[PDB]
């Protein structure tokens, strides 16, 4: 029984429900994998070092979480898949004692959304899921809009083809993404009205928080626009970081199929 130890580090990091998703995926595949892995939250200090802390705690993989994925795309020894497109790395592996890093969150949220009809998407945020989320969306071919409080991650999403806007457009998104840390403080990440006025005319708002009823979607809920929280998200990008995890040894839809059961 060889022991293998992982984690998720973020800040803040202990409502995470990726140690248990992960943890059933570790008992359930012990024999395939010829490995025990256990799985822990990790608060990372802001001030830290993501690879400096990887290495000192042994760990043969993690996920990383906000405020840390930009943090990580850059620190990473070798980049490698989607992830090199999305400027964000949420997850890490040890490979031939090179410290990798994927993106997960982009095919894990093209998985979560079951309908493929929207034709433009606005982004609010600018971390480390704006950036897979909108560099997933403008490959399925939708136009993609970003909407930061101020000039953050100008450049990424320019060099995508997202329009920067700096006020909130006066326009029309069928698909309305909360990718702030928002709702973490109980807030909305944009003004009320402003919010109100996208939901009127949306198709989906989208709030990447999983679990509870965060402010932005219950004010979607009150307008009677459809909306989703990053449960499904989470399932899938778990899923494929454990495929990661597993160097390749089980699939993500055998690991999602546990750990959707089990959440
Ligand atoms: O809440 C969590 O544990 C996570 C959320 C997402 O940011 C994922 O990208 C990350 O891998 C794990």
């Amino acid at each position: 029984m060889k022991l293998k130890s992982f984690g998720v580090f973020g800040n803040p990091i202990k409502h995470s429900k990726s140690p248990l998703i992960h943890n059933a995926c570790f008992l359930t595949f012990q024999k395939e994998l010829r490995f025990l892995g256990h799985y822990h939250p990790i608060l990372l200090p802001l001030e830290s070092h993501i690879k400096s802390e990887f290495l000192h705690l042994g760990l043969s993989g993690a996920n990383v979480t906000l405020p840390f994925k930009e943090r990580a795309f850059q620190v990473c020894d070798k980049i490698k898949g989607i992830a090199l497109e999305c400027g964000a790395v949420n997850t890490l592996v040890l490979e031939n004692d090179e410290l990798v890093g994927y993106n997960t969150d982009a095919l894990g949220f093209y998985l979560s959304l079951k309908q493929k009809n929207y034709q433009n998407a606005l982004i609010l945020g600018a971390g480390g899921s704006a950036k897979a989320l909108a560099c997933e969306l403008k490959k399925q071919g939708l136009q993609v809009s970003v909407l930061n409080r101020s000039s953050r991650g100008l450049d990424f999403f320019q060099r995508l083809g997202c329009d920067c806007f700096m006020e909130p457009p006066k326009s029309a998104f069928d698909l309305i993404i909360n990718a702030t840390s928002a709702s973490l403080h109980n807030e909305l990440p944009l003004n009320k009205e402003v919010l109100k006025g996208y939901f009127k005319e949306g198709k989906l708002a989208y709030d990447l928080a999983s679990g509870f009823l965060t402010p932005f979607l219950s004010l979607a809920k009150e307008l009677k626009t459809p909306f989703q929280d990053g449960k499904d998200m989470l399932i899938y990008q778990a899923a494929l970081s454990f495929e990661k995890f597993s160097a390749s040894q089980i699939p993500y839809s055998k690991a999602f199929e546990v750990m959707r059961s089990v959440f």
